[PDB]
């Protein structure tokens, strides 16, 4: 049956993406009920990033200094307030596309979808993970700053992440729509430290029963393991620890294929141990970590939105 | 900045995807001005699907025998045929969500966004390529039939491929939006021969400017070749052979980067030869052919619709 990296459908979102312009300046904003949400960098010139005192430049801003487009239609902005590294403009019309949403902060480890856009215009659509170290593996351009992270229950949006920078590093830094950053990063053209990444381990054990409900069997070995024999191994490999509790969210595809999840720790064991010696799994030939075990389940029973 | 694996966003096709169902057979349908197109095998029952005569079943079918539903709203069939393997249901009404579009049928080493449906509601969204031998690695469970390809140009969706059965191997056969197979497979279950798959060496060079540009430098190597050289080590990997038509293609990347599609040609070579020897490219441990050099350049600008 086959196992993608598999988006959300992006449609609620795009109706939400507008063009934010301050000055010089111009970033994409998030249109939810009268209130346009966009980083708070949008106030910045190149050089007021070197060392900004946000709170002093947002003194010298009007309302009549923001400048909102949603299509070919600019709309009239009559409040403006920072809320942590989040700008929030009050506009005087509700957003009739507005779909039902919530406003979420997500634990590491856990997935979503990004839409990529640029002047207010959507241009993309991929998932990514939020890395232990809160860092974020995307694909974003100068002017992608406001792309917003989200995930979809029904009809429900629930957006989790806001882009506002690219550390020198390459990886990508952002906040939640309470413009609190994730990790310890800050809005500033300074050279920043995002830490030891670390493999999520129950997520690499999640797509390993993807495998086996696809046919791929191969890796399966005839040993098992205890959960402090596997962390030794784990911490060796920059590894993050299995828990009681990650054994419990892997039940449903441990019952479904018949492989009890210590079992399938003993195969990633030797796969750590051995590597692959020239063979794929899923047409990769690395140990993927970037599929929860619900990503997993979502795919394999066909739940639609 | 990154290099992911992006689909188009998938709001204008949201709005075409109906529901199809013909006795106990439901499938998706999409839905453009008043005509409902969707795979011909909805008229099959499970056992007529091992020898049918689509002639013979569909005389048994009047329009009140399909029921299209958008949403929660039953569309009036009022007139039916057969296209090819599709079938096309003229409805009473107009899509008013219709977008600008064009059917095409795309050529193999291209690529496309795929909407994966089930029963007329859309669950994902992801980026596939028309293998050389016209079979997708999707991610396709029963009932995804009627699941559309496309790729957009600004405002104009450009429908290439619906979605009708899984091979035995676990590759994804489907036709074009006039009911023309893609390959030699037909609507039956019958076990069917997809062939020798070859690498796209077209794609594979993109991904390799994508890399340089991105700084993943490493396996640029001192070396050069010339165009039946680097040919006589394609067909040992079976890799398609490359032509002055391909390396003009490469052309805006190789003057972005300054690399001769030549001597990355060289090193395309000697990663053939020698392996990624642990290594990894743009996140990958294989040579990834599923982007083309337009798809990368989209990418580097950020282009928008
Ligand atoms: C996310 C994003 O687009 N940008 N982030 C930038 C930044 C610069 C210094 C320190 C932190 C973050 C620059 C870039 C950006 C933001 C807003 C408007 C733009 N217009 C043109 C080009 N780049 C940007
Ligand atoms: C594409 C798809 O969903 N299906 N294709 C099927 C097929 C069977 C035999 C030969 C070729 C193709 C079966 C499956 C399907 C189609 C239509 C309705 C369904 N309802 C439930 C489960 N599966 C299907």
């Amino acid at each position: 049956s086959g196992f993608r990296k598999m988006a959300f459908p992006s449609g609620k979102v795009e109706g939400c993406m507008v063009q934010v312009t301050c000055g010089t300046t111009t970033l994409n904003g998030l249109w939810l009920d009268d209130v346009v949400y966009c980083p708070r960098h949008v106030i910045c010139t190149s050089e007021d990033m070197l060392n900004p005192n946000y709170e002093d430049l947002l003194i010298r801003k009007s309302n009549h200094n923001f400048l909102v487009q949603a299509g070919n239609v600019q709309l009239r902005v009559i409040g403006h307030s920072m809320q942590n590294c989040v700008l929030k403009l009050k506009v005087d019309t509700a957003n009739p596309k507005t779909p039902k949403y919530k406003f979420v902060r997500i634990q590491p480890g856990q997935t979503f979808s990004v839409l990529a856009c640029y002047n207010g215009s959507p241009s993309g659509v991929y998932q990514c993970a939020m890395r232990p170290n809160f860092t974020i593996k995307g694909s974003f351009l100068n002017g992608s700053c406001g792309s917003v992270g989200f995930n979809i229950d029904y009809d429900c949006v629930s957006f989790c992440y806001m882009h506002h920078m690219e550390l020198p590093t390459g990886v990508h830094a952002g906040t939640d729509l309470e413009g609190n950053f994730y990790g310890p990063f800050v809005d500033r053209q300074t050279a920043q430290a995002a830490g030891t990444d670390t493999t999520i381990t129950v997520n690499v054990l999640a797509w390993l029963y993807a495998a086996v409900i696809n046919g791929d069997r191969w890796f399966l070995n005839r040993f098992t393991t205890t959960l402090n024999d596997f962390n030794l191994v784990a911490m060796k490999y920059n590894y993050e620890p299995l828990t009681q509790d990650h054994v419990d969210i892997l039940g449903p595809l441990s019952a479904q294929t018949g492989i009890a999840v210590l079992d399938m720790c003993a195969s990633l064991k030797e796969l750590l141990q051995n590597g692959m010696n020239g063979r794929t799994i899923l047409g990769s030939a690395l140990l993927e970590d970037e599929f929860t075990p619900f990503d997993v389940v979502r795919q394999c029973s066909g739940v639609t939105f």
